[PDB]
């Protein structure tokens, strides 16, 4: 918000109709002027022959303006309905106007009706035989764009309602470079008819819509995005937007994305959606509930094909659309719809800050460098743990299991919420009964990252032992009634785990990433230094928590992520087993 | 052509208004496409005029198009009768139900469920839909020519199929975590500011205490306020060794009105008769429904479960009596509950919020079948200890080290708490200590160095 | 009028009734069936085309069309049976012959009242005989299992098993697949899935150390494979318990309690399991195949010349399994099961048991 953001005291006029743009301007003294409040009341008050038409000087920086409209109706009504029919019309447009904010710019309703409906001002046209008024929102404030889009929506509202104010709303006047005729002047000099100001607005300064001052009892808001019956059902299925699934339920494109008809239906809250872009002959006819379920009896019987879900293992699919993970490039629309995704992140996926170079992308890379050195030790274990955490991104099966074995306060878990911020709901948290023991199986379908933590040191006593069946079942693509298993599965422990029985088909399903580096507190950092545990010891950083839990690194870790799997599983996706570093593999070995 | 026939056929418009005019039509035969915006409308006025009630019309009616849209209206005097008009476009029931979703009553959240905005609080249900209730209670702020028609239940089922059918983007509740909601209202914690209408519909709150905001008795001098003070003066005693031990009680009571996640648990720690049970019902009468009691399942029997469930979007879980597990015979508290209890979203619709300070009240030291530094960082213990017992075993109490006062027990006290008789003072001493130490920032400490099996990690440090 | 709709629509013999209680329509040149969503509707809009257009104006209204198939329901009698041809490869774009190499797509095979189905659409161009894929496959089988004189009997029973697992009917043996680590069991199991597509199914143990959705998943499917049994031999093992065995074997299998037996049973092992008991029946439902081949690295192939459990050893190809997990042998093996069975299984189906493989059937023996 800035100074002219804040308010614009100085008015632009015009002096009559069609003035061409090129002499706007040139400034033309003929048709255009700057005035302020005072000095146009002394103009209209000293010239009142004058037709003046007050407008913005450009849309580039002054786009805002209070909310305005024209009611032309050809009659004239008597006082008192004139009073019933103002009231409603002012209803039913303080609630249109506010739910149309509501629902695009992601302003509160309520501020919204309280702003309008407390303070606004009417115009009174000297026509006697017709009923001619300009109301002024004074305390709302909106880009003109905004109005722009809205237009629509008072088109609709109009052709709705019957009361005669609303009915006869005007919404032409809602197009750039938008003139309305100051009150006090004649519409065209030979025309005698004018405006008359209304009480208890004494003050011209009540009466122009660009005229911003903006204060405690002001809102704004803006746009944030810059027979018959059964040819509609052909229609509707060309378009593609509803599909049959294997699991004998439909799966519909709403809101870009694609749902399931398990909930209350959705074919219907489609054939509603989709009646704007279709012909308004059938249109008329699509809004009547029985006919609407008409339809969808018959979508439903036109669809026999079932297509199966979810078939691309290198695509990541978000809530705004889906990603290429050969490619950098984001799909946000019917680019995204050919790709059957029925999961998401649950996030909007930002192309501002997937960017690479980012305020927080080169602290994210100090983070990484921390937990897992890269050095000439750390060389092997480095890319073995960027493989694992890339295989998180491709929605195929996994074959292999990697146990993340390091000390306390060696970053294991602040790895584990890098990835769960980075990949959504994608990433999900089990427990320990899928090993050591079946709602912590089925709601692991579709899921393409699932953890297990502190298991309880089973190499002593009072422990069941991890009976590497669960390993062998866990790496067959569907599990058991079926699943879909695209999880990778990754374990940490702070203790190397002990199996009941070892087997040829486990050492090709077992991975070790090992962790060393200890990020202890100042008191007890000395006491961090004696142990052979530790490659490097660094301070406990307290205010790391409070960033991660708030997604700030959610979109530079997705770019590192993804970065490393352009290098590493393209054009083949395969996990490889590291059975060297478990010391009671040797024995057979 | 005078007619666009792109709305309805002709020979239906005309029959709409000669059906508006209840008299009789006398030149109804001429009406065409091409010259019902001339021919005046000759009315034989045997009835009075529908539109202007009069016995009859000196001249006739005409009509016009205008806005897809016919409007009637008298030649002559244009005042002496009324302007009427006549919609070709929409179902009537489609308008009725773009006006109630227009007015922003009728929401969905992301549970796929709908909630209202009925006597001024977000009612929710599930077994039961209450869209058609809505719509009663919204018939008065409708124009006539609705309120009319909203009266018949199949229209009404039609409305609500409507918006169903139209509500497709949902919206996220309860993002406010310093509001507290009741049925009348929400109270602001930052502000001591009430809002009761149309201003705390913004906040969309879906929970309430359960009882009515009274102005009248939250001031600050009140009736029962100085014996509040006087009871919590000697639950804890306002003393230097028994200070810490104050403010983080006053901490812990304070935490249980913010409606976001908590990052600590809290145990009370006393003997018999310390107060602990009575700030339980404290607790209880002051903030009604947002506290609930839960079993011991919760913390010794596996999670994924009613006693799970219904913590959603609950501001206070107190668990009692836990028996004994120091003793034989007993299932430890199995900590991975405390990793559990404490992340933003509990697993056991399997998914809910968790907004609910979790405090425990123990006799016992309690231990965990394993001790880790996760554990180190969400535990407080609050100390109590003020005695109250009986005139006859006052001595043998007073001989005690585990108590350093002993008061004179007060029969009378459960009766009056339970009757709500220090519900709004309690509330207003929360109030006053959430902006003592809650603003601007809610977080809890744990307090490591209390708990004795904690010394031994100690030792081994 | 509807009543005339009706009748035409059974007149071209479409929708048809089972004993189960379920009715199936012949959709897009398959047998549909389906009991959650009944699709009698779909079958009336799919066939609208082929009426007088005077029905076909009337057919458009849901209303109508529910109508007809009230009058389509009400009119079926008498149920119709299913499934009766067990040489008969059902696949998704029509049936294959096993007598014969034709291969039927439209009213012809419709008289083959098949539900279940391979699951992927069969290609002309790809079941021809010489294929750049074939010679690879020859070999890759002939590696697997040495087309030698000793290994005579053993790849002619391998042949014999893999044939009957075409044939929908109810087999009359087991079979074990023993053989030592790297023999090539899985490739088998791979294989074989890749060839007959959906007709295969995994399952557990669990269906033979215990008494069940594990069972009743099996319905008219043609092959069910077992692996990985954990050492019976040894301590700490479940036995077999072979009154499962028993069980299996028999036509009609109780887990809807009844369920058809037209898969074969082959169970992968590494180890001779031990049975609980011995008896005269268990000699006629038991068959032993053996595999000599190891795949193994050139580190420790050396290892592998000197182990008496190994005929030959080969160098292990990598990049096979992820071959044949993209279905490129998919439609050389069927033609290689197509021309065993056409060797063995005519005009006779029936499995011959081996008990004097068995070392545990030698004590009574
Ligand atoms: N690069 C870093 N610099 C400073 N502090 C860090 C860094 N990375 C992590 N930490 C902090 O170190 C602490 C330990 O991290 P954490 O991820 O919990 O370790 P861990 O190995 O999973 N622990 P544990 O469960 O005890 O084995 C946390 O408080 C982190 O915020
Ligand atoms: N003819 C062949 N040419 C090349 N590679 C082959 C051939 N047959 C099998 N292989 C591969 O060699 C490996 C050993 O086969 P595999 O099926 O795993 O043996 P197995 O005896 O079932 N193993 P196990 O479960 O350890 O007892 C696999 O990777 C096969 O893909
Ligand atoms: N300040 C006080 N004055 C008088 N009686 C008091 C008191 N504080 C508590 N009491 C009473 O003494 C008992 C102690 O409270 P209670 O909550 O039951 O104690 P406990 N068993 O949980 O330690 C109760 O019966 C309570 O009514
Ligand atoms: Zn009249």
């Amino acid at each position: 918000m800035d100074a002219a953001i804040r308010g614009n005291d100085v008015i632009f006029v015009l002096k009559t109709i069609g003035v061409p743009s090129a002499c706007r301007q040139n400034e033309d003294p003929r048709f255009v002027e700057a005035f302020k409040c005072d000095e146009l009341e002394r103009y209209i008050d000293n010239n009142p022959e004058c037709t003046l038409f007050e407008s913005l000087r450009d849309e580039e920086a002054y786009s805002i303006v209070r909310i305005f409209m024209d009611v032309d109706l050809d009659a004239c009504l008597d006082e008192i309905d004139y009073l019933t029919a103002i009231q409603d019309f002012i209803i039913e447009v303080s609630n249109c106007v506010a739910r149309f904010a509501f629902t695009e710019c992601g302003a509160i309703h309520e501020n919204v009706i309280k702003s309008m409906r407390s303070n606004f001002s009417l115009t009174k046209s000297t026509n006697r035989d017709k009923t001619s008024f300009h109301i002024i929102f004074l305390d709302t404030y909106t880009t003109m764009d905004t109005l722009i889009a809205m237009k629509r929506t008072l088109l609709e509202l109009s052709r709705s309602s019957e009361n005669p104010l609303t009915r006869s709303i005007d919404t032409a006047v809602y197009r750039r470079k938008t003139t309305l005729r100051v009150v006090g002047t004649r519409k065209n000099p030979n025309c005698d008819t004018i405006h008359v100001m209304q009480p208890p607005h004494d003050n011209i300064e009540d009466y122009l819509f660009t005229y911003v001052d903006m204060n405690n009892n002001s809102y704004y808001f803006s746009l944030q995005r810059r027979n018959k019956l059964f040819n509609i059902a052909q229609r509707i299925l060309d378009t593609n937007s509803v599909l049959l699934t294997e699991r004998g339920d439909h799966i519909v494109w709403i809101n870009n994305s694609w749902k399931f008809n398990s909930e209350e239906p959705l074919i219907t809250k489609l054939i509603l959606s989709i009646r704007h872009q279709l012909p308004k002959e059938y249109s008329s006819e699509l809004l009547c509930p029985r006919k609407r379920k008409t339809v969808e009896a018959n979508i439903r019987d036109m669809l026999v094909d079932s297509v199966e879900t979810d078939t691309y293992p290198d695509k990541l699919p978000f809530k705004n659309g889906v990603l290429d993970l050969v490619d950098g490039m984001f799909y946000s629309g019917d680019d995204a719809k050919k790709y059957t995704c029925t999961v998401s992140t649950g996030f909007k996926f930002d192309d501002t800050k997937f960017v690479e170079d980012s305020p927080e992308m080169e602290e994210l890379m100090n983070i990484i460098n921390d937990i897992q050195p890269l050095t000439d030790e750390n060389k092997k274990n480095r890319e073995l743990y960027e493989k694992t955490l890339s295989s998180c991104l491709c929605g195929a099966t996994k074959g292999c299991l990697t146990f993340f074995f390091g000390e306390t306060a060696t970053g294991k878990s602040t790895t584990k919420r890098l990835l769960k911020s980075a990949i959504g709901d994608l990433f999900v948290e089990t427990g320990q009964t899928i090993l050591t023991d079946n709602p912590f199986i089925a709601n692991m379908h579709l899921k393409r990252s699932v953890f297990c933590s502190e298991l309880p040191d089973f190499a002593c006593s009072g422990s069941k032992k991890i009976r590497s069946d669960n390993i062998k079942k866990l790496t067959e693509p569907c599990v058991i009634i079926n699943n879909r298993n695209h999880a990778t599965i990754i374990i940490d422990t702070n203790y190397k785990p002990v199996f009941d029985r070892i087997d040829n088909a486990l050492m090709r399903r077992i991975a070790v990433v090992r962790f060393r580096t200890h990020f202890s507190q100042p008191s007890g950092r000395e006491a961090a230094e004696n142990n052979d545990a530790y490659d490097k010891v660094k301070l406990l950083d307290e205010g790391l928590d409070g960033k991660i839990q708030n997604n700030r690194y959610r979109f530079a870790f997705l770019y590192l992520l993804v970065k490393w799997y352009k290098k590493y599983h393209i054009p083949i996706m395969k996990l490889y087993p590291t059975p060297e570093e478990i010391p009671d593999f040797a024995f057979y070995l």
